[PDB]
């Protein structure tokens, strides 16, 4: 199936140790030594993992891939938060959202969303009551169908970090890539074409924010253009033989005339579909996602309220943080919005 | 302009490492050296990698140089008269890839399958038979150019320079930018499947601080546009009159960053006896995957 890799025990002990010395070392993720130190420290990892998540990158053929058996101090990470505002900067579990930033310095850049908890490099899934009924990362109830991340955004991420901090009650992330094999060479072709449209999730819709000063206006100026235009796009992309995929089924909009697109499409939802896995992040587990290859999401599940519930930070990561300049304040920050 | 001289000690511990790592891998067409490359660049003085670091990340310079390397004159040998015919790797290969480190730490090295062979390390020196004063972003018209240029000055002892330069943005008003920033200009290829197409635009990015992709000799302005040809006009002025000449020294890497400089070479007298200038290059892109279409295999760092 699907390659891991499995640390030995030895591995996770060099891990936790490189982890606590890096979380005692430096002092929050406000320092912009970290950002700029972090791949010359992710080689401090034990080769193995690094050559391991290396192939993975350069062999761009599977969608994902775990590294498990991490050792996430229970005691020292404490309770599941009630809330992501308001904590104190970084929390106990600042070794673990290093070690993710770490990862994310092999595979490319940390980066993150102005509008997401504050613009935080490294967010935070667990269930807030007050989020109890929405379709999202903090709620729970609500099955999270799945996507790819950000799929109409031009910078959207190239992979997605995942790291189990626990997860009590085995919860799976859903997972899915697409077995080409199961499509038509002419629906593919389809595919291939700018014929499908496909909308922003209100998170990114620019009249969000800020509507004078020029700054914001320039910033925003790419996506109000493609609110206005509705240009046409592919759902597949890159090589023919082993294609990229951006699907987002709820924002996908099929033009109605286009008999041979919604052929097309519902060829590519139900391969997508029914290939479908469901893969735990158990406690120490992290998760990569390949963003151009897999689709994800996750299961609905009842959360306690009581510092014992599900926690998994997140890491957004691109191959070429200058291309999204655009949408970013300044040449320094790793915030689009 | 930022620059980082090297201690000898520093000097040292650089030649050592790349003589250590030419003669543990055979060539460049080791896949495991090239999976191998970040790891090894984190093996290089840390200082070194700070500076890289920040020069990557601050994207604000259009290039740096990195001094006082040693390339031991004697083993490196005498320029060559070709590259083709010329067996790979030689005996300058602690060099290159010394180069393809300096690339691992600020993205991946690619090269163009039409170009020397496509050796991901490429060579700058007098040929006879190939026997300027222009200047140029690489591959201005390809939406798959470099991010960065890394060019390694095996020997210079004419002291000849490259031309490199930026765009002072306050000569320009924000009329002429607004114009430059819109999709109304062709870049034609050159020697160098997936084909020619739209217009586009000279100046992206930050409109406060933009990026540039100009190729002069290759870029047409639609007769009509004339608000295009005059701000054209008003961004050349004040690009050609910013060049400046700089040395790339023996033992000098210089780092032009293809987004924020434009670069050219001026002419001299060469002598074809072995001893000429010899400089090595090596293409840098950012996002390997951005390229998938125009590379035959998901492994091959080859582009046509
Ligand atoms: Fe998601
Ligand atoms: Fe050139």
């Amino acid at each position: 199936s699907t390659p891991s890799y499995s640390l030995t025990p030895a591995e996770a002990s060099a891990v936790a140790e490189l982890t606590l010395e890096l979380a005692a070392a430096y002092g929050s993720f406000g320092d912009p030594v970290l950002l700029r130190d972090l791949p010359r420290l992710a080689a401090r990892l034990p080769e193995g993992v690094q050559d391991f998540l290396r192939e993975f990158k350069l062999a761009d053929r599977h969608g994902h891939t775990v590294i498990r058996g991490h050792d996430f101090d229970q005691r020292r990470i404490g309770p599941t938060p009630d809330h992501w505002r308001g904590r104190v900067r970084p929390g106990p579990e600042f070794p673990e959202e290093l070690l993710l930033m770490l990862y994310s310095a092999l595979l490319g850049e940390p980066f993150g969303w102005a509008t997401q908890q504050d613009g935080h490099l490294v967010h935070d899934i667990f269930p807030i009551r007050s989020h109890e009924n929405d379709q999202l990362g903090m709620g729970s109830k609500q099955l999270l169908t799945w996507h790819t991340e950000a799929a109409f955004h031009p910078y959207r991420s190239d992979y997605l970090i995942l790291g189990a901090l626990r997860n009590p009650d085995h919860v799976p992330t859903t997972v899915g890539e697409l077995d080409l094999s199961s499509l038509s060479a002419e629906d593919i072709d389809v595919l291939f074409e700018p014929r499908y449209h496909i909308a922003p999730d209100e998170s990114h819709l620019p009249k969000n924010n800020t509507i004078a000063t020029e700054e914001e206006a320039a910033r925003f100026a790419t996506i109000q253009r493609m609110i206005d235009e509705r240009p046409l796009g592919p759902l597949l992309y890159g090589s023919r033989l082993d294609p990229y995929m951006r699907l987002d089924p709820y924002f996908t909009s099929v033009p109605q005339d286009d008999t041979d697109a919604r052929r097309a499409y519902d060829a590519l939802f139900k391969v997508v579909d029914s290939g479908m896995r469901e893969v735990v992040a158990d406690q120490g587990d992290v998760l990569f996602i390949d963003n151009h290859r897999a689709v994800h999401g996750r299961l609905p599940f009842q959360a306690r309220y009581d510092g014992t519930d599900r926690w998994l930070k997140r890491v957004c990561v691109t191959s070429d943080l200058r291309r999204s300049r655009e949408m970013r304040a300044t040449s320094a920050t790793r915030l689009l919005g």
